[PDB]
């Protein structure tokens, strides 16, 4: 069960103002409500969760961040709520240069996906000019195919599908 880990990560950050907007993942997020503000959106055909602090949207995860995506997801909540980033100074400077849409496709059965999500969650913290969206490719199959995604993790920048040659 996820109750203990959710408490261990979120009980402290209770003093912050992290806000999660979600839909179709009620049974998971009902527990988060014990620690952070949770808004449940209406009329969703597929699940999603948006992470905000005030009016700022840090990212939207299309699917439900469970299995190996839960740890990075909880970590991002704590980092955002405490306004801390762990990327080194060079990565930070470099990350601040990016602009526009950044879409990361993942699936649960994916070893390198959590590593990439964690890295991008931190980039979304450092750079408000980036619009980060994460997609569970098994759930959002149309999006996966639109961007010609086969293996994951796969990052798409500025909605551009890069095709060799």
């Amino acid at each position: 069960s996820y109750d203990y880990v959710i408490k261990e990560y979120l009980n402290a950050i209770k003093k912050g103002d992290i806000t999660i907007q979600q839909c179709n993942g009620d049974s998971l997020f009902h527990e988060f409500k014990n620690y952070v503000n949770v808004e449940t959106l209406n009329n969703c055909k597929k699940p999603l969760v948006k992470v905000k602090r005030g009016d700022r949207v840090y990212y939207t995860y299309y699917g439900i961040p469970i299995a190996n995506e839960l740890w990075p997801f909880l970590n991002s909540l704590v980092r955002i709520s405490n306004n801390v980033v762990n990327l080194d100074e060079r990565e930070v400077e470099l990350a601040k240069q990016v602009r526009g849409s950044v879409k990361l496709f993942v699936t649960p059965d994916c070893t390198k996906c959590p590593i990439t999500a964690e890295f991008l969650y931190q980039v979304s913290q450092i750079n408000e000019n980036v619009k980060l969206e994460i997609y569970d490719a098994t759930e959002y199959e149309e999006e996966r195919d639109k961007y010609r995604v086969l293996s994951v993790p796969k990052i798409i920048f500025n909605d551009k599908v890069e095709i060799p040659g």
